């Protein structure tokens, strides 16, 4: 068995497809003694040689050399003489000191994740490595997990905490991975940003201290993503070793690098500390998210492939993850709270003309929905705006030939509804507290079981009783005034207790109707991470639809996720975040990097515009394939200081490149841009001029780029290999 | 007076040699609108545009402008909608909320410090500004202090949190000085090393995210000063 | 050492209060004793520079920086101790050879210059020391004498810095009409021409005489121009520039 | 045929082992349109595109986008509009305008090269492409040459100028190499430093204006070397493309690399402009030296190994480039100039002892050559200090089993010496000035045939009647006063007449005596390049001796050359030019990196120190197969910055791997060593603790590696593979 788990006399190999963790048990402690490529008959060449450290103590007297200070592990705790961040902490009897000590291993086949919150899947070829430890004082059982995959570059990890004593404990700290690398030059790879910029890759060294990204927001958040890669000095797009450890969880996260005072390094990933402390009763037990880690050894390219395949495999609904996804449009910048009957079949019969497959009905159908002010939970149809029943404008559209998508905000509730004037109370808040308020609306506490069970059945019915192909989740606001419990420590539990509760929602409505579409959104890329996209095969990247704006945000967004999962919509000038002009043929390809979609009122459009748009759909049927289902390479990077951005698109016999120039340049000479993964001795046509390049001179020669004078201009290249 | 502390209609000046510290009360909210070399006169050319930030909340329904996740603070609180690092969170009742307001600010002359714990001496010409904060619903008081020096470019600092409620209350965070700087390309520098090789000056650039040092050793520590420029 | 196994409260709540109560309690105990006996000079300590901090610098108005006395290893950790911390309080001890820490033979001038950049003790059995050796230390320690004012209570200023590349330190210190300058090369070097070093805060107009030379120099010229470093073949060579304003 | 020279219709490919060079033939101007991996069915993809560039002018009035200004070339002329740096340039009537233009191409196999200049051997597996230029008015013919390696990735290229008018005219530049790159990111490495420092490895960013290395010192130098790698950004030791340019001329030199208005980037190497002129009578030609490009994109590494292969292959005699060369003594430091005969058989007495193969008489055995005042020039032998004939001293080292070397300094003259006495129209001097003196010694003329002539008859009759095994040919001082022209004309051709009479000397002596061992020298690496390398095979790198100054100047002269030329000797303490101890054990260790010797006088050893020695040359007789044959891996590069040197080595089934640290460290984690190159499924075998390792655990986990406290120690870990 070239993969899985084994146990060799005191070391655990957990073996994925070219990445191993290998483990020593030494006395009761959990030594990380290799992580990387795949290693057998490991004998201990790159050991931590033990010394004496000043102030570095010792569970002995009389031996000064052992320290959990100065051996790599894989969790962390505080008190025993380690003084890098603890990745578990709990509080029992007078005390926060456990010390969690190995007694048993076990191998597990198949299935296998935490209850009630998002887990790989196709999991018939792995192992899972259960290492049990006990803390015999504080009657309390810590077992890790950690599952091989056979077909990916990626290991899982997750935790169970299990309170055996006759006393309630506190859980303060509980992350789902941690590790401790040599020490080494490194630097680390995130993605950070802003509302209208997410994603945002930063590239920094790495250096003595802490850095960390984390949300205290209750959602994962747009300006920091769940993910952190270690990478070697010097790492490239082709070369070099890459570590990425990520988090399946869109609540409170926090990732962190330490360099501590030997130059060594600890790099984690789990639930945020901040707004959490979890109570166990006797026999009650706790279990984390999910935590990815996984490598590559060719650059920020590879590691790119190792996340999107893993994603593609093992986490995106299998429904899904191989269906081209229909074109669509959405009326929201469109028309905003301002529409009805008459309008909507107008806009459907000129989506149908230019060749748009699917039409989604935004905000503004529900309650008293005509601003952002109010309705936000009474999902009741507006028959008068909508000019009849929602089921009556459905069966028009779909007898137009389109499907039919609708957007909800289920988590949200306004002051200004029914659900509010009912229920009060459903509203995260504190007593004797004014309300935090945010776009003017306020959050349903999904903690409370009635607010879920409420949900299920408001949703469940929307969704029986109607012929919906799609549905847009949105969710406009981050978490404020926690003070919903019955005490402190509810409250305290209140945060990580709504994301179960939104998780139970949407696995059992994405469970219970599995033929729909589901596209998650949070203002955009909002909760753009892996949690979610366990769920939602697609997710709204970011609100800013500017063609030259959106350059960074899908460099980022497709960073670790594929393609296929990044909606990206055409639409009006001028860009209404940014203020500008581009050319429609850059925002047709800008787009087309994506998930593509068209946001804009299609009834007042010129006769050409429309002309150009049914251009844009044709060609798009054409590169759906390529784009939502190939190789993506990143040719040059959209970022901070770069003028231009190139991506290419693999897919047997098809290759694409798509070129775009933010500046006009002047007395410049022209870019030469060689494409990547192509057969050298390959012959490839190039539509556009009918020539026929080997695949060696497209890689090693490659093309000058040509555009004339203006702004945001761009090109796409076209290649059939013959 | 060159030198001191002086009150002028909303706007506190904390005036040291060749430093001021300008807040503004702003509505029992305290702003930071100016920390750097003297100005008098003080008119607000640096001061916060406000605008409505993306999923930046509000204290009431219809001021969208108005963000404590986007004002200059001197200190930090969480769950009012500042989304940054807290300095001050106390746990009292279900909740750690508190909403710490403006209510009230004395000078004193001279003397002065927290009981037990170091504190800078030779105070003859000195004054500290007391700014006097209470959460009305938690029944809890934050005292702000800042002193001048007349001699130095330097202010100190430090708070009193007064429990005046009927229960137990319990502090999370309380650190002794924060300050909110405008976005600019900045370096920090710090003192780290080890043992054997302590105080190893640090420099880098500050970047998205979170930087910190820190001591969990009960001492400060080989590794690092408590210090950052 | 540090605080491992907190857990002494009657609740968790005492536990989480117990390291700020073990610090009240230090503060407590050493503001009583320096109070009580304000005659005797305290200097603060952790295995060298574990708690060199503004808290204990209120009651200990010396430190004793690190336990590496090595007169090389010691310059990154003068650079950082004294750098928002005054030399007075940053205690520096001429150590024996080889140096204990590092495995290393240093000039028995290089230790001198290095130590006379903080606040100078010695720490080594003067009584295995030869004739030579123990003259060496008192010519040190007369020179010293000397140097002290200045050192102790006059104005540093860096002139370069033993950070991770250099190869090189010099700091400088004014006192009134005393202006001293100790320059430390770590690396021997070859075929590599002299550093040129620039002195700081000097008048433009005054006359700086070179003790070992007898030269006198405008400040102008020793700021705007400054001196040619000029060093034999060897590591850990140090040398010292001493100037009187006329 | 894979390799080799094409013509197809306007395109000329020169086809090495994964490397091409494509030029298009347009209207009689060469175009350089791909260098770089190999392409088939070249179409141009990366053509320039023709645009109207301002002031970029034109050969007909009526095409604005045709400009030499603008199109990539593989030589440069001026004042035709293309105002790059030029680099053949010649003045006849009144003007230095030329206009060459091609008129024929031809296609030679085999062996082919410049008259009186070092080139290629073992050409049997090539073809040469012969381009033929001619300006019609100026009746003048440019023939480019351009042969292909079949079994490495370079190229190599020369020229030949005809004078086919009536009148004299002056070639005023005439570089060997050019080529027009892309504009994109660069940076350059060369190697520069200084005596004493040798070779440092410079690598810095390309910038818009000119960046050169030059030598106006008529010969290469300490401070450059005949060297430029063109890199794409970022490249690393494992990854990047990386383009060396090299010149086999030990001369003056320039290479340059100039980023013009537009972007490009032009590099050239050749014959300095500076001090050259050359004359040309109606019928006459010039060749200029031969210049290789040599490509890799396997990074830094991967240029090392293709530059050191072709060196191994193609310039360094075949007759000592896979020959283990002796372990040698040589007494300069041991003694300087006071000896006599008692000492030196002493000596030898103990360099037997200790296994030494080879012993080398140094400076002062000739003349009146007490000192470094005198003598130079008067290659007669000392008897009285020799105690009799050399004959019967070289008898007496034969026969206590060594080897016999001679020191020489062929090219110089000493004021103090018969030979000025008879001869000081010989040095190179201005009539009518004072001469400039250096170690008090003046350089002869080697343009002036009479001292030519003079020299082989002296050597000539050195070598025939003694018995001598090996040679080193130093060189200590460089040329000043060039006046020696009947004209002025004359005086500009000196410095280049004077390095063919070098070549012809050196070239016959190590001809007609192939048997002797010759190694070069001038004041250690002064003159360390391709053009000396030619003939002798091994040098020596340096004077420095310093176990630690010698890690960067081993890095630089070896990055580019094969390891088995790199001359290092064990020399005693303190050292001679730092001032410093160093363990023997790190002498020895850093010394057997390179091609080992000894310089110290081993009579005044002690008894351990002498066994320490003999430990040394054992081990070396062990290692000097897999350093001298094998294959060299940089593991941590000793630069500025850099505490810590380790080399590795493979050999078949060997591999070791030297680790040096320069300064102590403390607090600090130990360093981890990864090894390269070696099967992943291959069992090491650990010398010194019997461990067995797999290739994966060494190259993917590693090395702790493990030391005392203090400066300058070192470790050696020996594998075999099982």
């Amino acid at each position: 068995s070239h993969m899985g788990v084994r146990i060799e006399n005191n070391l655990f190999y957990v073996e994925s497809k070219n990445l191993s963790l290998i483990i020593e048990n030494r006395n009761g402690y959990l030594l990380l003694k290799h992580l990387g490529k795949t290693i057998k008959n490991y004998k201990g060449s790159n050991s931590v040689y033990e010394r004496d450290h000043a102030f570095s103590g010792n569970p002995t007297a009389t031996n000064r050399t052992f320290s959990l200070d100065t051996q790599r592990q894989i969790f962390g705790q505080h008190g025993l003489g380690d003084f890098r961040k603890p990745t578990i902490q709990v509080q029992h009897s007078v005390t926060e000191v456990t010390d969690f000590r190995f007694v048993e291993a076990k191998i597990l086949k198949g299935q296998n994740g935490p209850q009630g919150l998002p887990s790989p899947h196709s999991m018939d070829d792995t192992e899972t490595l259960v290492l049990m430890l006990e803390d015999s004082k504080a009657q309390l059982s810590l077992t890790l997990y950690y599952t091989t995959f056979n077909n990916d570059a990626t290991i899982a990890s997750y935790s169970k905490l299990d309170n055996n004593s006759n006393q309630e404990v506190v859980i303060h700290k509980d992350f789902s991975f941690m590790a401790d690398f040599p020490a080494a030059d490194y630097e680390i790879v995130t993605l950070q940003g802003a509302y209208a910029r997410e994603k945002t890759v930063r590239r920094q060294q790495v250096e003595q201290g802490i850095f960390s990204i984390s949300s205290n927001r209750g959602a994962s958040g747009h300006a920091q993503t769940p993910a952190l890669l270690l990478c070697e000095q010097g790492v490239t797009e082709d070369a070099g070793n890459v570590f990425a450890i990520q988090l399946m969880y869109s609540g409170n996260f926090e990732a962190f690098v330490q360099k501590n005072q030997l130059n060594e390094v600890r790099v984690a990933i789990g639930i945020n500390p901040e707004n959490f402390s979890w109570k166990l009763a006797p026999e009650e037990y706790f279990e984390t998210p999910v935590a990815l880690v996984t490598h590559s050894d060719q650059g920020l390219t590879g590691i790119s492939h190792e996340s999107q395949n893993f994603v593609l495999k093992h986490i995106m609904l299998s429904e899904f993850s191989k269906k081209e996804r229909p074109i669509l449009i959405n009326n929201w910048e469109a028309t905003y709270f301002d529409f009805q009957r008459e309008k909507l079949l107008e806009l459907a019969d000129e989506a149908k003309k230019v060749g748009i497959e699917l039409f989604v009905l935004d905000d503004g159908w529900f309650g008293n929905r005509f601003d952002d002010n109010r309705a936000l939970g009474d999902w009741v149809v507006n028959e008068e705006k909508l000019g009849g029943s929602l089921e009556s404008l459905i069966s028009a559209i779909h007898e137009r030939g389109l499907q039919f998508g609708l957007w909800l905000e289920p988590e949200m509730i306004s002051v200004d509804s029914d659900l509010y004037r009912q229920h009060p109370d459903w509203a995260i808040q504190v007593p004797g507290y004014e309300h935090t308020y945010s776009r003017n609306q306020l959050v349903l506490n999904l903690a409370n079981p009635q607010v879920v069970e409420y949900l299920k059945s408001v949703l469940d019915q929307l969704l029986f009783y109607h012929d919906i192909d799609y549905i847009k989740w949105d969710m406009n606001r981050n978490i404020t005034k926690l003070g919903n419990g019955l005490t402190y420590l509810e409250t305290q539990m209140q945060s990580h207790q709504y994301m179960l509760g939104l998780y139970e929602l949407v696995s059992y409505l994405t469970e219970k109707h599995s033929h729909i579409l589901f596209e998650s959104c949070s203002g955009g890329g909002g909760r753009n991470d892996l949690g979610m996209m366990r769920y939602f095969p697609q997710v709204w990247a970011s609100d800013n639809t500017d063609a030259i704006a959106r350059l960074p945000i899908q460099y980022g967004s497709s960073y670790l996720y594929p393609t296929i999962s990044m909606g990206a919509h055409v639409s009006a000038v001028p860009n209404h975040q940014m203020g500008r002009m581009t050319p429609l043929e850059t925002r047709g390809l800008v787009a087309m990097m994506g998930n593509l979609g068209y946001e804009l009122d299609l009834t007042n459009l010129s006769d050409e515009e429309k002309a150009t748009i049914a251009n844009q759909v044709n060609l798009y049927k054409e590169l759906r394939p390529v784009v939502q289902l190939g190789q993506q390479y990143r040719l040059i990077n959209p970022d901070t200081v770069s003028n231009e951005a190139a991506v290419q698109f693999n897919y047997g016999n098809q290759t694409i490149v798509t070129y775009v120039r933010v500046l006009s340049v002047v007395e410049t000479m022209e870019t030469t841009l060689k494409l990547k993964d192509l057969d050298e001795e390959g012959l490839y046509k190039l539509q556009e001029n009918g020539e026929v390049y080997s695949g060696a001179e497209l890689m090693y020669a490659g093309l000058t780029v040509i555009l004339s004078q203006g702004d945001f201009l761009s090109r796409q290249y076209i290649f059939r290999k013959l």
